[PDB]
Parts: structure tokens; sequence; C-alpha cells
RNA sequence: AGUCAUAGGUAGCAGAACGUUCUGGAACAAUUACGCUGAAAACAGUAACAGAAUUGAAGCUGCUAACAUAAGUAACACUAAAUGGAUAACAUGGCCGUAAGCCCAAGGUUUUGCAUAACAAACAGUGAAUACGGUU
């Protein structure tokens, strides 16, 4: 969430009726979709039925950023920690690695940055000794 | 789901998995896919459970195919010699002349003729009549 605001506006999630890969995609809508519901008010799930493809997870976000995540062969809990990454981030990808410093502000120097004029006063007097 | 303990490795040994082709379980791509990302890796994004393997390739001066480099480089020097706005019929000059001329043989087997581009090989051509060579 970015200043109060939610920044996940959407979740899709695409699954089938037959195949094998979607039966923890299955379990997941039937028994842990309705907590993810109750929890997340400000989310909107929908639920799109593709009935021979692997099971999807597409996250829609406020910055009009879009990330497809697929969940063949996950189990609930995989499938619930997925979407414990996809709704606490703000949808930057595996290629972003953010500053190195991890410090990043406006204004950072209060009472000025050193220059050559901050302390001028005294290092003449340090030159007249 | 909180504390601790361990995690360098060749040869070797052990454990867990990914992927390719095909088959069984009635049929998992008729009308495609395409939010561009996810995962520790092999990878994934058109099932899953089992099975059968000519099942994974920068690495064998390996084989096959294509494409580069050297490089527009080397070569286009054995000879008689060419000129006139043409590989000219005409003119000028030169070279061989016991050959670079003429007639045959062996061998080749159509390589032989025709169009100031062309639509032309698809068309032509080898005649024993001097006691020519053979066949005897
Ligand atoms: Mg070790
Ligand atoms: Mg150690
Ligand atoms: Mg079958
Ligand atoms: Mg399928
Ligand atoms: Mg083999
Ligand atoms: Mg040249
Ligand atoms: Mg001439
Ligand atoms: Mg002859």
């Amino acid at each position: 969430s970015k200043y109060g605001v939610w920044m996940l506006e959407s979740l899709v999630i695409k699954y089938c009726d037959i195949g094998g890969s979607s039966r923890g995609m299955r379990l997941f809508l039937d028994e842990a979709l309705p907590a993810l519901r109750q929890q997340n008010p400000q989310l909107g799930v929908q639920q799109v039925l593709q009935r021979f493809r692997h099971p999807k997870l597409v996250a829609v976000y406020r910055n009009g950023r879009t990330k497809p995540v697929c969940v063949k062969n996950l189990a609930p809990a995989e499938i619930m920690e997925h979407i414990g990454w996809l709704r606490n981030s703000h949808g930057r990808g595996q290629e972003y690695q953010v500053v190195r410093s991890r410090h990043l502000s406006r204004s950072p120097s209060i009472q000025g940055t050193w220059s050559v004029d901050t302390f001028a006063s005294q290092l003449e007097r340090v030159n007249e000794a």
C-alpha cells in the first residue's frame, strides 16, 4: 500500500473443471477464498474458467501494472502465500532490485550539505597558527 | 512456525526432483496463444495418476548441412602483336610455315549449321556410283 491506498485493485483467478493441476486451486476456491474475501474488503476477486489450461493468478495493480502468475500443481497453502506476496507488494518483478543504500528520501540534508564554505571562518584561524 | 545443530569439495557413494517421445485409464488444443511474468535449479505459462524408452550434448583432430574469416586478398606472366568507336567482312602490321598448314588413325559421340538477342532447339545435317575401309 502506497500512501494508505491499497495498490492492488483486482485479482483474477483462472482454473479448470477437469484438470488435475487445478485440484489445489479448486480446493482453495472452495475452502479458503471466502476468508481471503472477508479479510481483504478492498479487493476485487474475479473467477474465470479455462477448461483445458493450467491455473493462473493475474494481479491487477493501481499503477496500471499487471502480473500473471501460474499456480499449477500447488497446494492451497502455496497459493495463499503467492497471494500474500501479490497483495503485500506493488508488483515489481525479478529484475528491479532496489537501491543498495536501502534509503531513499527527498531532502537528505537538513542544515545543508557540507561545502567549501561551511567552516571557512575556522580554517583561517587554524592556518593563523 | 518458536528455539537450537549442521551445510568447501575431486574420485566415489547415497537421497530428492525437472524435461523429451509414446501408451493405459471414454475423449485435456475444432473455433489458437498473446495482462508478462513466476520459481532454488533443471524450467514453467494447454491436465493429472501410472507405465515403455533409439530420453537430455560447447566439450570424441567426431559425421552431415549451411554460413563466415583469411579477402574483394592471391591468381587471371609459357607463347607471335596488334590497330582503325565491332572478338568485322575491309584496310594496316605481325607470327608459324617439317608447323601453329593439309589428310587420316585411336579415342570422343552430336561437341557440327542457321537469328545485327532471339521465343533457337522444339529445327536441320553424315548419300559408296571409281574394283573407298571393313565383313571374307
Ligand atoms: Mg557439501
Ligand atoms: Mg562451513
Ligand atoms: Mg489416454
Ligand atoms: Mg490440459
Ligand atoms: Mg542415444
Ligand atoms: Mg580488383
Ligand atoms: Mg579489331
Ligand atoms: Mg572417329
